[PDB]
């Protein structure tokens, strides 16, 4: 009924050597970086159940596993669920919208794995498991101005912006910063990196955190353009389309639609097509108090509303008295802390922290009890 998941760990060079072990007791005796723990049915690394591919168990029976609304809307598990362990800051990224991902995939086809690997859009939610430092969206024009003034002599475009703090200038400035070359770029970093020494607090400290991993990158300027946030454990943010963001430090749950598309906007050595980037970015400020997702608590369930149909995400507080958890779709249940006893009829499945279970549509509901919390990814249709 309930299938305990065997999950892939991506050992990207940027991953923590200790965070998955320290939190969840996941073994790592050769000390590889452990960057992402994948829960789902990705074609390149499907989670498995007891052994067989979860992705294969789904395609063998879509209706029973996904439920009819999901199988008729998506035709597969419509999300991928990760624990992300960033021991280094990652690249700034923008997800183009649906329309433009279609255009992009199609246009590239006339080279391959390319930024449009895939004609799908890529909504994302991140959920902090440990203090999680990030960038999300442009700051308010007035705060952009205040933060740039200590470095205004850095580059002509900054001066141009400060003189007229509008969306065009921000856009020009964004583009101008990424297209700095040679000594144009050095005059710029020097104004910035020398001026890290006579400024205090944030966002300067964040810049200083990034400069360890990216000394020679124009994205060192981004924390002046973009809202820096430290998510506390249990807070979350949705990453909209056309909105620069980056995951800089810490451990989180990440849910995403199935798209591998991404336009990089800095903190990266790879080539960046700035025209392509700039056409797919929304140069509107976004206030600090709209960044986090406001959850809704009902009973023991804390739901985080997602403005997109592709997935939904809820936290469930376990009590020693059983509670019912059900959905009209497939769900993945992931133990965040404590310990969860799952029961369906005669079946009992214990989840320790970091362990997950796949619950097919035809196996809802299940009874959960124990201590701590369980995260669930599912679909509300
Ligand atoms: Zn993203």
């Amino acid at each position: 009924s309930m299938q305990k998941l065997i999950n892939s760990v991506q050992n990207y060079a940027w991953g923590s050597k200790t965070a998955l072990t320290e939190l969840y007791g996941i073994a790592n005796p050769q000390q590889q970086p452990m960057a992402e723990l994948w829960m789902g049915a990705h074609p390149k690394s499907s989670s498995r159940i007891t052994t067989v591919s979860l992705r294969d168990a789904i395609e063998k029976n879509k209706t029973a596993m996904l439920g009819e609304a999901v199988a008729n809307r998506f035709g597969e598990l419509p999300f991928l669920f990760k624990v992300l362990c960033a021991a280094q800051p990652l690249s700034i990224q923008v997800h183009p919208n649906k329309r433009n991902s279609e255009i992009g995939f199609a246009k590239e086809n006339a080279p391959m794995d390319r930024n449009y690997k895939d004609p799908n859009h890529a909504p994302e939610l991140v959920f902090a498991l440990t203090p999680f430092l990030a960038m999300n969206a442009f700051r308010e024009f007035s705060d952009i101005v205040s933060l740039l003034q200590p470095v205004a002599g850095a580059h002509s475009a900054i001066a141009h912006f400060l003189q007229v703090p509008n969306a065009e200038r921000l856009s020009q400035l964004f583009a101008s910063l990424l297209n700095m070359q040679g000594e144009e770029k050095s005059r710029a970093l020097a104004v910035l990196k020398a001026a890290l020494n006579s400024q205090q607090g944030e966002p300067w400290q964040t810049i200083r955190v990034i400069s360890e991993y990216y000394p020679d990158d124009s994205g060192l300027f981004s924390p002046l353009l973009l809202n820096v946030v430290k998510l506390n454990p249990g807070e979350a943010m949705f990453l909209f389309a056309e909105t620069p963001h980056a995951y800089l430090q810490g451990v989180a749950l990440e849910v995403m639609a199935n798209s591998d598309n991404v336009l990089r906007a800095g903190l990266t050595p790879k080539y960046i097509d700035i025209p392509e980037l700039v056409a797919n970015v929304k140069f509107e400020p976004k206030p600090a108090g709209e960044l986090l997702t406001a959850p809704v608590k009902s009973g023991a369930e804390l739901d985080f509303p997602i403005p997109v149909d592709d997935f939904a995400f809820s936290l469930h507080d376990l009590a020693l008295q059983e509670t019912s958890i059900g959905q009209h779709s497939a769900a993945i249940l992931f133990c965040v802390e404590g310990e969860a006893v799952l029961r369906k009829d005669e079946q009992r499945l214990v989840l320790k922290p970091g362990e997950s279970a796949f619950i097919g549509a035809d196996e809802s509901p299940v009874n959960a009890s124990g201590t701590g919390r369980l995260a669930r990814v599912y679909n509300k249709l």
